[PDB]
């Protein structure tokens, strides 16, 4: 009974969450994941501002009311190319990653790791934050309070 949540740097207090290695986090659980951070899905404001102080992936996410990937580097299979805050407009299906939003993260770029999950509840799954330089940090819990997101 395992999760892995890889996560990126804060840039602007948003960051990147993907969970067990695809598209498979849906907008209820996008939301209490990212309270389990202590974070909230990013306005698009936030977002634009993250993405003004260097961050990008090449992954759709939610973001409130949105799902989207920040570009700065046009890149053909990223976002078709585009550069911003890009945002899907086509899909059948529901399920992406999701972008959080730290209020009390740094102003600008914070490329250190994540060491904590401080804000999920008791649960019986062995929850993994797995960085991007491979550091991890791993805590018995649960983060989803919908049944049909379990
Ligand atoms: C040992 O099994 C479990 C332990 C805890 C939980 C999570 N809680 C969270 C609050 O509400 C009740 C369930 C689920 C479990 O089995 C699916």
């Amino acid at each position: 009974n395992q999760i892995d949540l890889n996560v990126t740097c804060r840039y602007a207090g948003v960051f990147h969450v993907e969970k067990n290695g695809r598209y498979s986090i849906s907008r209820t659980e996008a939301a209490d994941l990212c309270q389990a951070f202590n974070s909230t899905l990013p306005t698009m404001d936030q977002m634009k501002l993250a993405l003004s102080k260097g961050f990008e992936t090449c992954r759709y996410g939610f973001i409130e009311g949105n799902v989207v990937i920040p570009r700065i580097h046009p890149n053909a299979i990223c976002a078709a190319n585009h550069t911003g805050v890009y945002i899907l407009v086509t899909s059948n299906t529901s399920h992406y990653d999701t972008y959080c939003f730290n209020a009390s993260a740094p102003p600008e770029e914070d490329c250190t790791s994540v060491t904590d999950l401080p804000n999920s509840f008791d649960g019986p799954v062995t929850i993994t934050i797995v960085n991007r330089d491979g550091t991890r940090y791993s805590k018995k819990g649960e983060y989803r309070t919908h049944q049909e997101d379990i």
